């Protein structure tokens, strides 16, 4: 019932991640190969430390995070999460640590193109299985061919590979891997957001314990600039 007491027995942090995100959470060479990075991992860092204990993050497919979050394999959930209304009637959630827009990603010789709706309607559209993206799609664009898919990282291979012509994520993402790719880009089409549905860590409910830990660390980090300077560093970092 005490969730601090239980993670400072089992002497760490574990945080239910997803990393196919850049600058959020991604894979890269650190000191060897094969190291989740991102601002997100960094934030889940300082929480950490905060609790006196080792991070553990356990990566899975986004679609999957929440799940293993409500069955108990995870303490917390941090993957760039919108708090949602939806997800408040199951989820707690901490104070937002960072907000912004939902963009399209497409190829560069179609940023002419893609500057409204009625250009979307009849291309093909990728967006992330189990997210916010994917439903602003079903419900603003519900005739457009919308194609889900479990991995970000597989919706952008279909972009390149031309079998999807937009991928609709957050724009973070999006600007993180125009600015990686010479040929891809940020759309200027945008679809209708959500006030305050801002990036929050998630919990399983009455947890306020934990709760409390995680707000005074994120407020510190936001009082500081410092999930802004994370994602810098982070978009200095290579993916992989
Ligand atoms: N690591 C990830 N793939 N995160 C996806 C987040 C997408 C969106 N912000 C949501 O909460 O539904
Ligand atoms: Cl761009």
């Amino acid at each position: 019932q005490s969730a601090v007491e239980a993670i400072k027995q089992k002497g760490k942090l574990v945080v239910a991640t997803s990393p196919d995100y850049a600058p959020f959470e991604f894979q890269s060479l650190v000191d060897g190969k094969n190291q989740v990075v991102g601002a997100d991992i960094d934030m889940a860092q300082a929480i950490a430390d905060e609790l006196g204990v080792k991070l553990e993050i356990l990566s899975m497919s986004f679609d999957n995070v929440l799940t293993s979050l409500q069955t108990g394999k995870a303490d917390l959930a941090v993957a760039g999460i919108s708090a949602t209304d939806e997800r408040k009637e199951v989820f707690d959630f901490s104070i937002p640590y960072y907000e912004n827009k939902i963009s399209f990603l497409v190829h560069k010789a179609d940023v002419e193109k893609y500057k409204d709706l009625t250009s979307l309607e009849s291309a093909n559209i990728a967006a992330q299985k189990g997210t916010v993206p994917e439903s602003m799609v079903k419900e603003q664009l519900p005739k457009a061919q919308l194609t889900s898919l479990t991995n970000m990282g597989e919706a952008v291979n279909e972009l390149q590979a031309g079998k999807i012509d937009a991928v609709h994520m957050d724009e973070p993402v999006a600007l993180s891997y125009a600015a990686k790719n010479a040929g891809l880009a940020v759309a200027t089409v945008s679809l209708k957001m959500k006030d305050g549905d801002a990036n929050a860590v998630a919990l399983r409910k009455n947890s306020d314990d934990l709760k409390e830990v995680v707000d005074k660390v994120i407020q510190k980090l936001k009082d500081e600039g410092t999930y802004q300077s994370y994602l810098e560093k982070a978009a200095s970092l290579t993916e992989v």
